[PDB]
């Protein structure tokens, strides 16, 4: 196929183009970016006297433990205390484990921080060390350290205590553990709440993130973070929502929430941390506000709306405001923060094509509403485009789509057609997920994608060139699940997994990476690719550089030989760099092989008019510079 490259763009690229999703799925936040080492911290959201309230807690010994709702609890927001009781009669180590997420990676380059809170309900005669630390899940002390506790400590008193591993597990089978010596202990009970284990942070940040986590998604090059979700917006019910005001200040202050993925979130990656995290990263973000709808069905009556609509105008002052002018803004200040972050973008509610019946009411009186206060924010609708018609008239919506990898490559010409109306698309969440036509939210056996392939992430790059055509009117887009913890996971495919040590970065991970890395500021139109077929192109140029960036997907099981055609440019460099992608069609990066499938970068010859032969199931990068 010959391509001709004009040298007048058509349009310039938003600098929005590419970014990152996230929710809490696949425990993407608490146990994934969240860099917290404990499940189950603090009892949130649990029944007392179950079970299921010990989750990830165990004992050490004959130890008895229990949670429960305690008559005097750490905070208003934290009722539940671990109960910890030793038999008379006892002698030995005696305490209790936390696994983790599935592990804990303990390295001896790195410093821990411990914390607690105990107190003795009854007022008792114990004398002697606390000691907390980590050991193998077999039971072997990695690391330990200690203070001095007294029974007749009945108020809530907090331990602060660093742990310094000498040597490195062998792999993650490792628990946080707290103990005393039984003897001393025999016949004792102590109550505790609000327990915390934190690694090393990305950026040392206080309550900060994961770091190889975070040098992944920064790695990637995005521009913008959609949060907070997502389902995980919605709740279930309207008590169950996520709350912006529930997420910030003192941990002790936080009370967690049931979210929509099967688990409890702690609220300790909350509204400040997502916000100095992408101050620490250079992304904006594009944040979502609850509008009345939860995912058990219900929709607010208009009549109700009121006291949700001040909420989310809270949020937003929490994130911009003038501290002087609401309470929320004072909060941020006095949390440390006093500038204003940048904020765009804010998107109402989630998937609302799921409640087109009441989207109407409930996006004219959040709009009208949020508008005014804030005259300068673009909000996002959720409905399907144009389906129903909503007042007032949306400036951007947000598009979604979960398909086959064969759909995307047929599906590249999806914003071709739309008029050009003053109305910009998110595609805020996208994934060639199945091979399946027939059930594309099924099993692994039958068809869906346990992790990205290069079948998926071909498709997907496909698509991405009409994104990047159409970037005139498509202002951002973001594959969704970002995350996957690969001992949690409740969707797949995702763009990067881990385990409690280790990342994989996706197949799909590289087609984002190499598109976001490669982006000019002009779009040069170019020959159109066949609607419908295999093979597709896209071109950009950096205009104070001259980088010409020349993006191909082959989503098809041929190679196909490309001839394209510079004779519009004075100079043209002679060489150019070629990034390639690709592999066999089903291949992916797993845990056991994480990096099958990488990016090679070479030279190629090139010039005026120059031919490359694009592998079948490639996605490839051809960089010149252009005059
Ligand atoms: C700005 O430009 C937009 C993009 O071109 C305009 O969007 C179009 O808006 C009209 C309403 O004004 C929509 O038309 C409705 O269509 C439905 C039926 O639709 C569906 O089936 C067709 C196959 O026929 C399919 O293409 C869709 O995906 C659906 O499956 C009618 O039942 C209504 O009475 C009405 O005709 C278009 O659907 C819509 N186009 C797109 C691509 O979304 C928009 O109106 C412009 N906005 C302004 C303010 O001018
Ligand atoms: C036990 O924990 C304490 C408290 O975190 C550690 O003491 C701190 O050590 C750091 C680094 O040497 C100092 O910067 C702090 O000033 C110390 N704080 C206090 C309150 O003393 C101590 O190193 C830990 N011991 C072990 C064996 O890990
Ligand atoms: C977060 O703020 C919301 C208000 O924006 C609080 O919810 C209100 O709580 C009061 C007291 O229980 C109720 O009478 C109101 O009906 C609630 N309003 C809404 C809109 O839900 C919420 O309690 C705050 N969360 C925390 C943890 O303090
Ligand atoms: C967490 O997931 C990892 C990755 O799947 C599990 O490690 C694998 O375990 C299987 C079954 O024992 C082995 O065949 C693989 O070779 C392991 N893979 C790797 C890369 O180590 C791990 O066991 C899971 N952890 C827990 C606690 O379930
Ligand atoms: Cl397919």
């Amino acid at each position: 196929v010959t391509v001709t490259v004009n040298k007048n763009p058509s349009h310039t690229v938003p600098s929005t183009l590419y970014g990152l999703m996230f929710e809490d799925i696949n425990h993407s936040g608490d146990g994934g970016l969240y860099a917290e080492l404990l499940q189950n911290r603090a009892f949130q959201q649990v029944t007392p006297n179950t079970a299921a309230a010990l989750a990830a807690w165990h004992p050490i010994s004959n130890a008895k433990l229990a949670v429960i709702q305690d008559p005097s609890p750490v905070s208003n927001a934290l009722p539940n205390s671990l109960q910890f009781s030793v038999p008379s009669g006892s002698s030995g180590r005696v305490g209790f484990t936390n696994e983790g997420f599935w592990g804990i990676k303990v390295d001896s380059t790195w410093t821990y921080k411990a914390s607690l809170f105990f107190r003795f309900p009854t007022s008792s005669s114990f004398s002697g060390a606390l000691t907390v630390g980590l050991q193998t899940n077999a039971g072997r002390v990695l690391a330990q350290n200690s203070t001095q506790i007294r029974g007749t400590t009945t108020k809530w008193t907090q331990i602060n205590l660093e742990l310094h591993p000498t040597a490195s597990a062998p792999d993650v089978s490792n628990s946080f553990f707290v103990t005393i010596d039984g003897a001393a202990g025999a016949g004792q009970t102590i109550n505790f709440a609000m327990f915390s284990l934190f690694p090393p942070t990305f950026k040392n940040r206080p309550n900060g993130l994961r770091a190889d986590i975070a040098e992944t998604l920064a790695e990637m090059g995005p521009s913008f973070f959609r949060f907070p979700g997502g389902n995980n917006l919605e709740g279930q019910t309207t008590a169950t929502r996520w709350q912006w005001n529930a997420t910030v200040g003192s941990l002790l202050d936080r009370p967690g929430r049931v979210g929509d993925w099967g688990y409890v979130n702690t609220d300790g990656l909350g509204l400040l941390e997502y916000l100095q995290f992408f101050e620490d990263t250079g992304m904006e973000p594009i944040m979502a506000v609850w509008a009345g709808y939860s995912l058990g069905g219900t929709s607010l009556a208009e009549n109700q709306l009121a006291p949700y609509i001040q909420q989310a105008i809270d949020q937003i002052n929490f994130v911009i405001g003038d501290p002087a002018k609401s309470a929320p803004a004072a909060l941020r200040a006095s949390l440390g923060h006093p500038e204003p972050f940048t904020l765009r973008f804010v998107e109402v509610g989630n998937e609302d094509f799921f409640a087109a019946g009441s989207y109407p009411y409930r996006w004219h009186d959040f709009v009208t509403a949020l508008q005014a206060q804030f005259p300068q924010i673009r909000f996002i609708a959720t409905t399907n485009a144009w389906n129903p018609v909503l007042s007032p008239v949306p400036q951007s919506y947000d598009v979604h789509v979960y398909q086959t990898p064969t759909w995307f490559y047929q599906n590249a010409f999806y914003y071709d057609g739309f008029q050009r109306n003053g109305t910009t698309y998110f595609e805020g969440e996208y994934a060639a997920i199945s091979t399946n036509a027939n059930d594309l939210f099924g099993t692994v056996a039958d068809g869906r994608l346990a992790f990205p392939t290069v079948q998926s992430a071909t498709g997907e790059a496909a698509f991405m060139t009409g994104l990047e055509r159409n970037s005139d009117i498509v202002f951002a887009a973001s594959y969704a699940p970002l995350l996957q913890h690969v001992n949690s996971t409740q969707w797949t495919p995702d763009l990067v997994s881990y385990d409690a040590g280790s990342v994989i970065k996706s197949t799909s991970f590289f087609a984002q990476k190499l598109f976001a890395l490669n982006k000019g500021d002009q779009y040069l139109p170019s020959t159109l690719p066949t609607n419908g077929g295999t093979l597709h192109w896209s071109i950009t140029r950096a205009s104070s550089s001259g980088k010409t960036f020349i993006k191909i997907a082959n989503a098809g099981s041929s190679a196909q030989s490309l001839t394209f055609q510079l004779t519009q440019f004075n100079s043209v460099s002679s060489t150019g760099t070629l990034q390639v992608l690709t592999g066999p069609e089903t291949a992916s990066n797993t845990p056991e092989a994480p990096q099958a499938i990488v990016p090679k970068t070479s030279t190629i010859g090139t010039g005026k008019t120059f031919t490359y032969n694009a592998p079948a199931f490639s996605v490839s990068v051809i960089t010149v510079t252009t005059n």
